[PDB]
């Protein structure tokens, strides 16, 4: 079992500007052999946090060590903070990590098929990870949400640089009941009878969070939303996520 | 979902375990951003593509560093796939006698994970000194893979391999251009369209001059293209751009 490490500098049109991806892809004897078709590689999207960007997974955790284990293809995009809440309907952060998705299953050998596709993160990249289980169910089978945020107020409580926080702070008001709210999401895919994927969630008992990750599964527990929750000793970093997303791939791929 | 406005470039840094010598490898890919690429309900559209060979002073971010190839390659919408071939490298690969089998390793690789056309009419090679003799040997060997071939100020034996503080051992442990050329005239092998570049003040410019020469006897086509320049990356970047325009037209 081996790896391919790359890194990749594009333009976005998404976000306008230059954005780096780290792609780790397992080597599949059919890359190798130009007289057959590709094998095309089970794939996980990662979603980073607030103060890390697409180096911080592989550099604070073993994740590509587990990865090839399970022939898991990983993309790891960089996030910018302005995505979050700076940029217009059409270019913000749920527009670009589809863009990555599609860009990257384009240009590599990477399953389309929803069976073979997951999404995963921490902290904001959990609330991300949550988003897309909820609003892009037909294209994850299954999503992973670690010490993730789910409600509008922990949003106030994070690394933000000034002008994400002013936007943060501005548009407060703006997120409960809307598509930026969770559990409005959650309460939309149920009604409009909207695929959701196998939910794993994680979070460490010491978290700031995590009061609010129990929250959040007790409502998923009386709507009737199937989930797993796994909790132990933990906190907010990467100690933490290093043991979760090990667990995580394992569960993934099996 | 938005796709570019206009030319952009990715920039990939790839490091892959090569099943052909048994070690992790570099290679640098530029990989223009096609509208089909970020547009998932569309075929991907297979892009012309330069593999592209350093020489034993360099390694596989050289070109990217010491010339504007990005830049051109932007212009004319060209992927170009830049290997790692370098001294320690290439002194494995001699040995093993696994040199053809790593460049056509790499070539098959990039083929099947990236949007890379697979016809003739689309592929080129090209590189320098030692990279130049490479890509003779490669287009006088492999002429139905690339359809144009571009040495520049090649060198004609592998002597360069030696100047390296290797010890003794190592000292004392067909890949003649000329016989390899004779061969494929002879057996009336395929042989790519070539664009062969060398500056004047070169040491290597009558090398380079007595090899147009007998493809000229021969009976070979070429372009032969010089001017002032010597063997250094001030002249390999401009002879790049003028190859890269060639190329693609
Ligand atoms: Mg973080
Ligand atoms: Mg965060
Ligand atoms: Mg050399």
């Amino acid at each position: 079992s081996h790896m391919a490490y790359i890194s990749l500098n594009y333009h976005s049109p998404t976000i306008g500007m230059h954005q780096n991806l780290t792609v780790i892809l397992p080597e599949d004897q059919s890359f190798f052999n130009s007289d057959t078709t590709v094998k095309p590689l089970k794939t996980l999207m990662l979603l980073h946090g607030l103060s890390s960007d697409e180096t911080t997974y592989m550099r604070y955790t073993s994740i590509e060590r587990y990865a090839n284990e399970h022939k898991l293809a990983v993309i790891m995009p960089n996030v910018d903070h302005s995505a979050y809440a700076n940029m217009a309907y059409g270019h913000s952060y749920y527009d670009y990590i589809l863009e990555v998705y599609d860009y990257v299953h384009q240009i590599f050998p990477l399953s389309k098929k929803r069976d073979d596709n997951f999404i995963a993160g921490h902290s904001m990249g959990g609330y991300g990870t949550i988003k897309f289980a909820l609003t892009q169910g037909d294209k994850f089978a299954k999503a992973v949400p670690l010490s993730a945020v789910f409600e509008a107020q922990n949003l106030m409580d994070l690394e933000w640089n000034d002008f994400s926080k002013e936007a943060i702070i501005g548009n407060l008001s703006s997120v409960k009941g809307t598509e930026h709210d969770p559990y409005y999401l959650l309460d939309k895919a149920v009604a409009e009878d909207k695929q959701i994927p196998k939910l794993l969630i994680m979070c460490g008992k010491q978290d700031f969070l995590y009061q609010d990750n129990l929250d959040f599964i007790d409502y998923l527990s009386r709507i009737n939303v199937p989930y797993q929750f796994e909790d132990g000793p933990g906190d907010h970093d990467y100690a933490y996520w290093d043991q979760a997303i090990k667990r995580a791939i394992t569960w993934m791929v099996n």
